[PDB]
Order: C-alpha cells, then structure tokens, then sequence
C-alpha cells in the first residue's frame, strides 16, 4: 500500500533540484513517496550496483573477505580516493569503480546474468560491456525496485550465502549513533543522460526498519551532497530520526 | 612496545576522575596508556562480559540470531530501557542484564567455564551465581587483557563459528560516520568495590584499527557518560579521530 506525500517536494526545490524519495515502513508494510511516477521510473543503478556486485563476487570467491586487499593499478583517475589500495569496505565507501569492474570481469557475463536474474534485480539485463554495463549499459532499476531488492538483502533471502549477505551489509555501514543505523549505498550515473544521483538503503531503529531509495537530477558533481542531505530532511520530517 | 603517556591524565582530572585508557595500534603492534599499572589491574568485567556471553549463547543456540526476541518478564527494574522486549542488538545497546542472566542459566556453569577457558578470558573463573558471576562473582579482567580478547574477536580467531563472531561484532556497533567506526561495549560494576565504569572495543579506520579498553572510578551513575567522553578526548589528542 502506497501513499504520496508531495510536501516532501519542498526539500528538493529548496536546493532547486528534482527527484524522488521512497520510504518503506517494514513493520507496517507501508510505502511513502513524493512522486509515485518517478518512484517507478527506471535508471542505471550506477554505483548502487556495487551492492549486488559485492554479493556476487563474495559468493563466487572473487572476493574472499572484507579484509582482502585489491591493490591500485597505478592508473590516476579523477577521484583521488580511487588511487590507492582498497578492501571491500573502502571500495564500497568511496565507490571505487575500477575495483568493481575488475570483480565483474572475473565474475563474467554468464554468472552475472544468472545471479541478477536470481536476485530479480531491475530489468535483469546485463547488456553491454561486462565491466561497465551498470554505468552505461542496459541494466535499469527504479527506486521501488531498489527497495524490493534491499528488503531481501536485509532478510538474508537472496539466493546467496548468509555470510556474503552479512558481509555486504557490514560494508554498507554508512552512519551509526544511539538513535539509528544507516546501511546504504550512493550512486552517480554520469555516462548517460539524464545524469542522476542515487542513495538507497535502510534506517535501523530499535524496533523498526525503514527502507529508502532516492534519486535526483545531478547535472554536476557539486550537488552530490544533496542525496544524503535531502533524504535526511525527509527522514527528519517523518520523525524517523531526530 | 608499550609507552606510557600521562599527559592523558589531564582528560581524567578535567572531570575530577581517575582511571585508565589503553590504546593498541594494530598496524604497528604498539600499545599506549596513561597508567601502565592500572592497565594491568583486573576488575569485574560487568556488562563488558556481554561480549563473550553473546558469543557463547549464539554458538550453542541459546540465541538463534540477532533478530530473535526476548520478551520482557514484566518485572520492573531500575533501568527503564530494560523493561521492554529486546533482541540481541538492543540488549547489548542498553546492557539489559536480565536477558543475559537468562542466557547464563541456559548456558550453565559447565559450558560457561569451558568457553571462557577456550577464550583465555581474564582469570577464566566463574565462581558465584551462574547468572551473576560477571557482576558479583570471581571473574576478573584487566584493560590489557580486554584488548587481547578483542583482537581475537576482531580477527575471527576465537573458538566459536565465524557467524557467531560476525553477529556479535554487528551487535557491538556503537558509532559510525565518514571518519571512523566504533564497535564497543560499556560496563558499570556497582555490586562490589571499587565501583568502576568500563568502555572497551575498537575504532576502525580506512587502513588501521585502534583497539581500546578504558576503566574509571564510578561512584555514581552520573559520571557514566564520561566513559565515552574521556576516551574520545584521548582519541582526538592522538589524531585517531577528528
Ligand atoms: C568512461 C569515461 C569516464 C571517466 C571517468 C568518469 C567519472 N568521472 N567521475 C566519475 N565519478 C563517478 C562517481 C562519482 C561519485 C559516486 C558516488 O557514489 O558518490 C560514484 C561514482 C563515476 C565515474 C564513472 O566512471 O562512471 C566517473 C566517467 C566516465
Ligand atoms: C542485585 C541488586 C542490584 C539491583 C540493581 C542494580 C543495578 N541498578 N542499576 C544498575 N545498573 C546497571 C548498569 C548500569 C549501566 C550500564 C552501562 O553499561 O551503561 C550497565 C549496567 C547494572 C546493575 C546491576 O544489576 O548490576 C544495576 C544493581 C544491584
Ligand atoms: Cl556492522
């Protein structure tokens, strides 16, 4: 059961931006969004795809554990934090694309397509380069589809080991305090118009979990901070966090 | 290998308190404390014992997972947060002794004694009520010994399943942001002199981990927040956290 709350649109325009936030009250099985139509519009997952991609690599053995070090290849890229060694935790934290492209090549389109299909993920379509399809290929997913996927991950229901799921949820850790825990993943889709930013994940409270999926128009990298900032405004307005 | 830095004692005497903080740089395998002597004085672990107790309960089956509920027994106790239902995550967060006391009774002295010996935990001695020995019984552990145990937990080297260890580390989650992650457990030892507060755990950074164990004289519960505050002041001084 879904409910539209366009009042949330205030938080978008206050920064003269456009997008959608989707929330899902797990206890109540109820959903809320500012825009039912955009909530179902499909986009490239971009770096939010690091979630199923991590799940896959772990379960296959491409990645042995969250400590395994993936050494920098020496290629200087535009994001400083990519130019260094990473493990699964920091690779997901800094959205280190080259580390995940390498995982993809080792996974291979055969097992990749199989797994996504098992995950019922987006349009399950891996068409394009096997190491760049989630950034410029044919995979597509909507905010509402993000929340469907994440809810399986949360419940360890995905067709992978509990371990792989446990590890990926550890790597999604973004913020934690005495009031709440956020496990989430950012995304920035730049290669194909429209350019959008993603933030998807959930908020753990003592007695409930709120799943969320947001995306917003992101013409320039400068507004990337708004992904978290606007979601939190929505979270604060609905009294989910202080 | 160990350095004493009594400059840290300022952070204690800025709150008219005394105690010890012990830090361990895992990369360099070097330790730091303001008080070498008190670092090696053993006390009741009190609710810090929730770390091994959880690992044991999990590994035998007293606790199925972190989602399983343990309902309030209707007995109204001094701590408001105890008088409600709990899972492993919230019982840790709020130090709900009754839930762990019930764990202990189900655990039984035979299996308890065994595990603590396998853990090399403190003096490995559970003399007293099987459901209260960590609060008023014979078990003792020092700050340095806390750190020894915690490093085994961090590296998954304890003699329980990886799963048990991953779950307890999830339940230890205390604080996280873009700069650091803190997994820790608080303790208040009130039943036996001297009354002391505990805070033990570690700070995960991108490319290092700092283990810590601190304890301080705690006459009344009013000074309890100083356990985290003084630790963070020391972490700040050492440039571990901002
Ligand atoms: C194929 C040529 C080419 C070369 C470089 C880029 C590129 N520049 N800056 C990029 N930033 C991200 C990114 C940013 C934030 C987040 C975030 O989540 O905050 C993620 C990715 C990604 C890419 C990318 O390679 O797709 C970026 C794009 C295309
Ligand atoms: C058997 C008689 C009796 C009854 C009740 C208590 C008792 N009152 N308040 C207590 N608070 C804690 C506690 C506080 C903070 C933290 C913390 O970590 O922040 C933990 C425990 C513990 C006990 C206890 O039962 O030992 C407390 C003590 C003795
Ligand atoms: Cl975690």
């Amino acid at each position: 059961e879904w409910q539209e709350n366009k009042s949330w649109n205030a938080h978008f325009t206050e920064h003269k931006s456009q997008g959608v936030v989707v929330l899902w009250n797990e206890n109540k099985q109820q959903g809320f969004t500012n825009n039912l139509k955009r909530a179902n519009q499909a986009f490239l997952p971009a770096s939010t795809f690091k979630i199923p991609n991590s799940l896959i690599a772990l379960d296959l053995g491409v990645v042995k554990d969250e400590h395994q070090v993936f050494k920098w290849d020496g290629q200087t890229r535009d994001i400083a934090t990519w130019n260094r060694d990473h493990n699964l935790i920091t690779a997901m934290k800094y959205s280190v694309v080259p580390v995940y492209q390498e995982f993809a090549r080792q996974i291979g389109e055969a097992r990749m397509s199989k797994m996504l299909h098992a995950f019922d993920y987006g349009n399950e379509d891996i068409s394009g380069n096997v190491d760049s399809f989630w950034l410029d290929g044919g995979i597509r997913i909507s905010a509402t589809e993000q929340i469907s996927f994440l809810r399986k991950l949360y419940h360890n229901k995905l067709h992978v080991s509990e371990r792989s799921q446990r590890i990926v949820k550890q790597a999604m850790l973004t913020e934690a305090n005495g009031d709440y825990i956020i496990r989430a993943k950012t995304g920035y889709s730049t290669r194909i118009e429209p350019k959008i930013g993603w933030w998807v994940g959930w908020v753990e409270l003592d007695d409930n979990v709120w799943f969320f999926a947001m995306n917003m128009d992101m013409p320039t990298s400068d507004g990337l901070g708004l992904r978290q900032a606007i979601t939190k405004e929505v979270l604060k307005q609905e009294k989910i966090i202080p």
